[PDB]
């Protein structure tokens, strides 16, 4: 098991064809989960499942620069279920991050932060039991 919030170093940042895999189990009655791919204090890619925003489940994605959130990208396809084991895979591609959950494509998020090799940490937080977090090149 891993303690949440968890920080996964990404040495030398990210690069296309790098695949980051997060395994865990969603807590019962979960409210929120977040992945934060960070460049220093900035958040290049925030991926944030919300289980109860106005009684809807939604995925919110955004970028934080100089402590300011930008424009949210929202996805109502919501593959997580409270109490169940999940896999999040984030594949860095040349123009976007591509996310698949439980082996089904979920969303893409275009790169706003372009210094990919400075996106050197992934933070994992929220209402999960975290089993592992790792990366590989495909
Ligand atoms: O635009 C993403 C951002 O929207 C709000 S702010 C905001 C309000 C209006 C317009 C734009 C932005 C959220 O408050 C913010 N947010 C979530 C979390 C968070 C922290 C945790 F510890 C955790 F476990 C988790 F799942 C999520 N921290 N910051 C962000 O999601």
């Amino acid at each position: 098991p891993l303690i949440v919030p968890y920080n996964l170093p990404l040495p030398g940042g990210v690069v296309p064809r790098m695949l980051i895999t997060i395994l865990g189990t969603v807590k019962p009655n979960a409210n929120r989960i977040a992945l934060d791919f960070q460049r220093g204090n900035d958040v290049a890619f925030h991926f944030n499942p919300r289980f109860n925003e106005n009684n809807r489940r939604v995925i919110v994605c955004n970028t934080k620069l100089d402590n300011n959130w930008g424009r949210e990208e929202r996805q109502s396809v919501f593959p997580f279920e409270s109490g169940k084991p999940f896999k999040i895979q984030v594949l860095v591609e040349p123009d976007h991050f591509k996310v698949a959950v439980n082996d089904a494509h979920l969303l893409q998020y275009n790169h706003r932060v372009k210094k990919l090799n400075e996106i050197s940490k992934l933070g994992i937080s929220g209402d999960i039991d975290l089993t592992s977090a790792s990366y590989t090149m495909i």
